[PDB]
């Protein structure tokens, strides 16, 4: 068995629709297949934005992990996008256990605001553990709907903001994490290659 520290990106960008339905709802069902075809392993959850938290440390009970997913809200995470952050409390996060694989999956779009989660995704892999990234959205680039309106986010000038998958961002920390990156497109399938991955650990 594996010990699997999900860190899921709920930032603001995350509801961008350019993936069905949105770029944070295909990331929940994602989760919800891979824990659903785990049999050995832990799991926990970690969620951020511009911060990030454990919400579920590190168990058995996968059917508890999806039970999370429903309550999820990017209303209550401070705002931005600290990937860096939200690996540093992953590598923190994993049993004392002894001889045990440890592998840790951000879900997030890339679109990463502070800097550190290359040198983050580093200081996992040196201390043995791997760090994967699963990037959800399109490099094109969609708006970000505001629930209950008709209208999209803006920056402070007033315009509409546009978030991109920024998917050279994803591939250098999978890279540096000695993982692998996968754009998620069919998430029954990114379950497949994530979980294949993992057991190698
Ligand atoms: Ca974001």
């Amino acid at each position: 068995g594996v010990e699997v520290m999900i860190a899921l990106d709920i930032s603001n960008s995350m509801l961008a629709q350019d993936v069905q339905p949105s770029r944070l709802e295909k990331a929940k069902r994602l989760i919800s297949k891979l824990v659903d075809g785990m049999e050995n392993d832990k799991v926990g959850m970690i969620v951020f934005a511009g911060d990030a938290f454990t919400q579920l440390p590190i168990t058995s009970d996968y059917i508890s992990a999806k039970m999370f997913l429903e309550s999820i809200s990017p209303s209550l995470i401070k705002q931005g996008t600290a990937i860096g952050a939200a690996i540093n409390l992953a590598a923190r996060s994993f049993t004392p256990q002894e001889g045990v694989g440890r592998a840790i999956v951000v879900i997030t779009d890339g679109e990463n605001h502070e800097g550190g989660a290359v040198a983050a995704a580093k200081s996992s892999s040196s201390s043995g553990i791997q760090v994967n990234v699963l990037g959800v959205g399109l490099p094109d680039g969609a708006p970000i709907p505001i629930e209950g309106s008709n209208d999209f986010r803006r920056d402070r000038e007033g315009n509409v903001i546009v978030t991109r998958l920024n998917e050279a961002m994803c591939q250098e920390i999978a890279k540096e994490g000695n993982g692998i990156y996968i754009r998620v497109d069919n998430s029954n399938s990114a379950q497949k290659a994530i979980n294949q991955e993992i057991n190698k650990m």
